[PDB]
């Protein structure tokens, strides 16, 4: 079958729905900053874990790099960002999303707003992202909505 998710990034706000039903959800004010990444099982969508980088301060794209290494192929991922997820995150981290197929990621600028969903191994199956526009502001909010394929025992 298919899975409806709806992923929302935002500068003070990100959610992830599955089939209607939020699995995420973070509207703190000064909470939860960086790149959240949802791990789904690929046969009935259950969430295999939930984890935020912040990417915004040191360290923490190593984290992700080891994190991301170690989900299986096949894999569902979704990533959303909450206010900032760019400042450091680093060649390695950036080359990791490219390798993902990500065309957003590996460019991901100051404030920019991205939401992410793909199968681990390909392919992407939707990707959103909104430029900043200037220092002192944010990216566009971003929702994404699309369709993913299930794979069957
Ligand atoms: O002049 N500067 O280098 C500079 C000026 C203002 C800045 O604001 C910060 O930006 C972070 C990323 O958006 C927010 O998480 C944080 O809450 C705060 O708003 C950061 C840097």
């Amino acid at each position: 079958r298919v899975l409806d998710v709806e992923v929302y990034s935002s500068r003070s706000k990100v959610y992830v729905a599955v089939d209607g039903t939020t699995v995420l959800e973070d509207e703190a004010r000064e909470q939860g900053r960086g790149i959240h990444v949802i791990v789904l099982n690929q046969a009935t969508g259950h969430v295999m874990a939930k984890r935020v980088f912040d990417t915004y301060s040191p360290h923490e794209d190593e984290a992700m790099v080891l994190f991301l290494n170690m989900v299986a192929p096949g894999r569902v991922l979704i990533c959303t960002v909450k206010d900032e997820g760019s400042f450091h995150l680093k060649d390695t981290a950036k080359a990791l999303l490219r390798s993902l197929g990500s065309q957003a990621g590996p460019a991901l600028g100051w404030r920019d707003t991205w939401a992410f969903v793909g199968r681990k191994g390909g392919p992407v199956f939707g990707e959103k992202h909104s430029k900043s526009p200037a220092l002192s502001s944010w990216g566009d909010p971003v929702l994404l909505k699309t369709d993913v394929p299930l794979s069957s025992a």
